[PDB]
């Protein structure tokens, strides 16, 4: 019945300190606010540790020590505003610190506030204090065990999945952003416990080219040993709307569910799937009677499996904040069985001006035409399902399985 979504002074301060994301997170919690639901959420506070030992102790459970130390020693080179030495360079540049993941004087404490996030929202599920958690700071998919890859330089994902299956605990990790979750999955690859399933756009040099047929005739890679067939991929070519998009996962979605019976859900959540997004690949919207990302996660709420609901991408904050709101809203009225009405019309607040010039919930598209490619991967999911069934012996109708698609 419990909503949790993770907020607080500190932590808003450090997910508003990055370059790249800015103040995103601000517009999100502020409409969540304007629009009245704090009231029905429950505030997990992030985690924090008794010691740096146990902080690192933490940390390391997925990233590598020397990671963690090159990721620290950047934050304090970057405020310190010492000129790196070349020796410096070299370093940061062997854990991809450079580049789409550049150091600032708050990237450590940024980045950890999102395991922090994370970590606690994945708690809050484990003693039953809530029976969904949601974290607008965190969703940071791409980051390696020692590599920054696409501004995510912490895995607060793989962290927090790796507390709910330290706590037979299988988790079904659903990964809605534009791009491949390929941090998460690589994270998991050789766990039956974790099963990873990310739907993406993937094309010729598109960020980051994992998540599709790939060159070892190509061949479609899908976990190894113990974990073979437990990663899940669904590549889309651009322009997909919401009802194709839709009818594109449900039924992997379903049929995941059936098979797996997981004892926790975590749901990455990227909002740059949006037809606004300033990536311009898919046109999912946020719409309501309907948006994609709202038919998805009513279906994942619907399974009443305790769920994380984690951010990620999204580049057009205020589209982002639109979202997430009525994914908030939404995860009330699923959960709670508590109808929110949301104003058309955005609340005068903080950010007001930031939702010019129409000032409405609705994003400003209208959606039209984008199933071929569609079938031959449902024919391919569905029979690595059965692969991994069979592989780990899981007791399943297979025809309700075959009618959902
Ligand atoms: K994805
Ligand atoms: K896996
Ligand atoms: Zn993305």
């Amino acid at each position: 019945m419990s909503v949790g979504i993770v907020y607080g002074d500190q932590y808003r301060q450090l997910c508003c300190s990055s370059p790249k994301f800015g103040d995103r997170y601000a517009l999100v919690m502020d409409l969540i606010n304007a629009y009245k639901l704090i009231p029905e959420l429950s505030r997990v506070p992030p985690l924090q540790w008794d010691s740096p030992s146990r902080m690192y102790e933490a940390v390391t459970a997925f990233h590598s020590t020397e990671y963690v130390d090159a990721l620290k020693k950047l934050q304090m080179l970057h405020c310190e505003e010492k000129e790196l030495t070349a020796d410096d360079e070299l370093l940061m540049d062997s854990f991809s610190l450079n580049y789409d993941c550049p150091g600032f004087p708050s990237v450590f404490d940024y980045s950890l506030a999102a395991v922090q996030g994370s970590l606690a929202a994945a708690s809050a599920l484990i003693c039953r204090h809530c029976e969904v958690v949601i974290n607008w700071g965190g969703g940071w998919h791409h980051a390696k065990r020692s590599e920054a890859s696409g501004f995510c330089y912490l895995n607060d994902i793989v962290l927090a999945i790796h507390r709910l299956v330290s706590s037979q605990t299988r988790v079904l990790y659903v990964d809605l952003d534009l791009h491949h979750g390929d941090g998460v999955e690589e994270a998991f690859w050789y766990s039956p416990r974790v099963v990873t399933f990310s739907v993406h756009h993937a094309s010729p040099g598109f960020f980051p080219g994992t998540g599709t047929w790939n060159m070892v005739l190509p061949i479609f890679l899908n976990g190894a040993g113990r974990g073979r067939f437990s990663a899940f991929n669904l590549p889309l070519e651009e322009g997909i709307n919401d009802l194709d998009w839709s009818n594109a996962i449900g039924p992997i979605l379903d049929s995941l569910n059936i098979v797996i019976q997981p004892s926790y859900v975590v749901v990455q959540c990227g909002a740059d799937c949006l037809a606004t997004d300033p990536h311009r690949i898919f046109r999912l919207t946020n719409f309501y009677p309907l948006s994609g990302y709202l038919y998805a996660i009513k279906k994942i709420l619907s399974w009443k499996v305790p769920t994380l609901i984690l951010g990620g991408g999204g580049y057009n904050f205020p589209d982002t904040a639109r979202l997430w709101t009525r994914v908030t809203a939404l995860t009330i009225e699923e959960v709670k069985g508590k109808k929110m009405t949301i104003s058309p019309e955005i609340p005068e607040h903080s950010y007001f001006s930031r939702y010019g010039p129409d000032f409405e919930l609705d994003i400003d598209y209208f959606p039209h035409k984008s199933l071929d490619s569609i079938q031959k991967h449902h024919r391919r999911i569905l029979e690595q399902l059965r692969n991994y069934a069979d592989l780990n012996k899981l007791i399943y109708d297979y025809d309700q399985v075959y009618q959902l698609y």
